């Protein structure tokens, strides 16, 4: 049987008040697919997560990865940013390793409680040789999605995340079915390591709306911002009021990235709302703002070259 | 034949955004001259990502005259799609009529080839001219679709099927005729408490995101600079970070109405008391409304009221 | 509290459809915090089966509890796979403003994480909710109040099997239900159609349009008794050049042509735009799936035989 | 410039149905010139729902000539929008080339307003002209989408979106530049073990549907007028009414293969022996192959093998 870990990180699944050790009981079918052991790297709300937490899961992860005594890894996680901290991982745990990223929207405690089920599936494919190369997984709602472009679009159900480009597969009685391969850059792949990263750079995200001021983006690059995600209007649009403040932002130093809050499909085209070349500011393309964030920092250990940047988002 | 006046504010519809006049919007669609009555107004000519509260509240203003005209019986708004989900509620929440009120806009400019515009507006036409439509509140006609301008809001990209509300369309409009599956449950137009003839001015109000070790910078900086509520645009069912909670509570004191909303646009609500202590911290949740829905509905509601009861009553019900 | 009754006509929300009424509802013991609930066993099939006559029989016995002083609202447990066809059929012959809520699982209760516990609770919430009165037939899986007209069953596998082109006209969290449509489409109090009058359905069958098809499904159903054929289209209900000419001698022999198809997401099927329906005297099915379409032409055609009565209850229903 | 030859067979994307000439669909798209050397061929004029399997083989054929012709680097098919999925589909398995083949239509013809053709076209054209296309198998690009020929259905009547995938789009197309965010995962093409070069006929295959009350009755007169496979359009997980089931082992004893697919087509999948006994009944399932993509993949399948346990890998593997 493969050997798998469970990092556990807090989360509704563990309604965050269940340790490790608890989760695994709760689901007795775990031990006819795999050998599995718990650790708990931390116990939080995912919506309070930390760039420190993100470390510290990130570096814990690799140690795992370099480790032969282990096949495959999941981490049990908040939903608010289970999204962010997946494609935080696809970016710089450069392994074949399978990495299954999973939540619940419901405590183990509730009526027709999705916990059990989504952690059976997350070990499944986790165990599963069809995961090694396909970069970060998520596993909830019997689909295989992508950590890259998986997002929390829906409240209270238990079919919460959807990727714009489909689920890659399903997973039902243990088994993985495989429909899409990823075609963006992950893993073994990527320019980025958490092995060579030891600090993030600061990024924050400002919302963009029918009559917003430049008030949140200089006092978000007063307070530390490297990076602002802007999450603006139709195909990242910038209000004729607020751009001279993103110019002045840019020429200090801030870079400027457009992304949208119209997350159920498309993407950002560079240079159609507003003169990217000109301004030297870079486009999210088709990832939402808390997703643009994390690249946006990922890409920050390592170029502050608004040009590389571009690359980096037409690529991951 | 109905008397339908299009009032034109810019956008894409009228691209080489908001370089064409309303006369040659309408000269471009000559079929419109078969299904009704039309004559232009020019309101505005503006980006819609570049709307101030002072064009919104001109625009309400507008169709406010033209509603209680004995020689208007409908009202299509040309519009940038960027912004137009706000303009649709705000005048769902302020037009005490009954008269169709269409907004339309277009995600292709009417130089490029496939336009979408000209059947946009054709079918806006169609649908005001519509006694289908009357008592329907703001509709909004793209994509062959009749959506609520409620719920209605631009989740899609670069595709004509940018529209979307997580309820479903209402309708479709196919070769000019209106076909209904669902109505409104929320208060609007006829039935709603607010009135654009008493309201002159709007409070400020901002949002702020929610995400991966997010600051309380934001909110402090938005107070600061005159806000008099701020919609959390949280992760999750309106969920706020520990980190932030503290700034939410002391904002609330100074009289900062906080809204819980969230970036989880395609379905679902936030729930009163779940994610957050909202009656412990008089905060209000948005319910299904995302955050620049809630900043619309926040804004209008404050016209009237700074009770947080008042607010969430008014986040259940419109 | 509300009475609420269930009655149980099997599914996998039954599995081990092996599960008495008794069982389900006591497999849920929240049910006695929001409402008296008692069981009846109508039948125990695998809903793929379903026959005409069962649904007669379901149907008459809602009518019967509908009537009672002491019954509120009215909860089916039933099988998912025609779980749509029953929920419509119910919308249109039972006049009653009594909550009528039809609920199954995708998965059966012995199952990891299994769907029906909550399922059946809600289904119980919104039977006992007075906002549910007047609203029509309702389907309450997947956290929704879905309406019985256009629900289908869309998803294999997963819990949100359930959508409708028109979407959810709700949602149902910890037993409270939330509004943010109506009905648009007539249903119960406001139907011409009453399961008092109905003694037995017209037969109906259905032919499904694809490549190289020909006219024989069609000419077949028609000899073993269907008086109408739904035919499920490819695109806007289109006809091959090669069933186009054995559809019009079925008309012209009385059998009643429906045209439907297996474009299911939206959209609808627009009359005299693939196929002259005025010239041909047939029928569009309007939104309506292949399955719908039958369920509202069986009812239809227990009231008339005039295709013009037949395109206006495709229009209204 | 890229070789792309235009090979024409009708639809809405040629209606005044089927009426315009390849001529002039390339003549409605001045634009082409600038992206392509552009080539057609009027290879049939149909309504795409009137289409038969010797309309098929002469069209697989044709693309067979031209994909071995080193003076065309890609090849776009102009089809009706009803079978359009089920020609895609088809290629997409006998076609063993990398270079780009994209079926396209339109839901309204170029008299329209607002008619989608010429942009559908035109990046019918950019995708078939893309280095990025090679090896990707058969392509549909309607509204600014690459979708595989695979799994892409008309699931939306009337409106511009009509096609979809259970599994998404790959991609968009936008100003005629391909952005791509997944890949194929099933075999195709190249890696097809079938070959129209080896196809002079196919096995006949129909479809029945299961609904409540269905009887054996089509299934029985289809197997009686020729049928080799029956594609089951059951409810549910292919489920199959027990008025049936006798009826699918007698045909089955008799050498007639009862391939499960469903009614159930915006995702999941028919899985083995769940809602019937398929290894004690020797029957196949469709896995997530709607009816009409299910019937293109057992004709194709059923070229090779009449063996239910390969055919059962094919439409795993496919
Ligand atoms: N607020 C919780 C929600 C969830 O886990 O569903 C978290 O992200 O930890
Ligand atoms: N930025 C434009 C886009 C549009 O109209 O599609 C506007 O909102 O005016
Ligand atoms: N075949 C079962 C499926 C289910 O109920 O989920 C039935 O319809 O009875
Ligand atoms: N009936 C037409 C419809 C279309 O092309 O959109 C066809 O398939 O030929």
């Amino acid at each position: 049987l493969a050997n798998v870990v469970i990092l556990a990180t807090g989360g509704t699944i563990a309604g965050a008040k269940l340790g490790v050790d608890k989760l695994i009981a709760g689901v007795p079918e775990l031990a006819d697919i795999a050998n599995v052991r718990g650790e708990q790297v931390m116990q939080i709300a995912s919506e309070s997560i930390s760039n420190d937490d993100l470390l510290k899961l990130g570096k814990r992860v690799a140690e795992l990865a370099e480790s032969k005594d282990v096949d495959g890894i999941v981490i049990t996680h908040g939903t608010d940013t289970l999204e962010e901290t997946a494609f935080f991982l696809n970016l710089v745990e450069k392994t074949d390793k399978p990495i299954v990223v999973v939540g619940s929207m419901r405590p183990g405690t509730a009526m027709s409680a999705d916990g059990m089920l989504n952690l059976y599936n997350a070990v499944a494919v986790a165990s599963d040789k069809q995961s090694r190369g396909k970069g970060v997984l998520v596993t909830m709602n019997d689909e295989i999605q992508s950590g890259r472009d998986v997002s929390k679009a829906v409240n209270i159900k238990t079919e919460a995340f959807k990727s714009a480009w489909g689920p890659m597969g399903m997973v039902v009685e243990g088994k993985s079915y495989w429909f899409r391969l990823p075609a963006k850059r992950h893993t073994v792949n990527s320019e980025f390591d958490i092995k060579q990263i030891s600090s993030l750079p600061q990024v924050d995200i400002a919302y963009g709306y029918g009559n917003v001021t430049d008030t949140a983006y200089k006092a978000l690059a007063q307070n530390g911002a490297k990076a602002l995600i802007h999450a603006g209007t139709g195909n990242g649009s910038v209000s004729s009021r607020v751009v001279p403040a993103l110019q002045e932002l840019r020429k200090n130093g801030v870079q400027i990235i457009r992304s949208s809050h119209v997350n159920q499909g498309g993407f950002v085209l560079r240079n159609a709302e507003q003169p990217d070349d000109k301004n030297d500011w870079v486009v999210a393309h088709d990832l939402n703002p808390q997703k643009a964030r994390i690249l946006a920092m990922v890409a920050m250990t390592k170029t502050q070259d608004s040009k590389e940047l571009q690359r980096i988002f037409w690529e991951y």
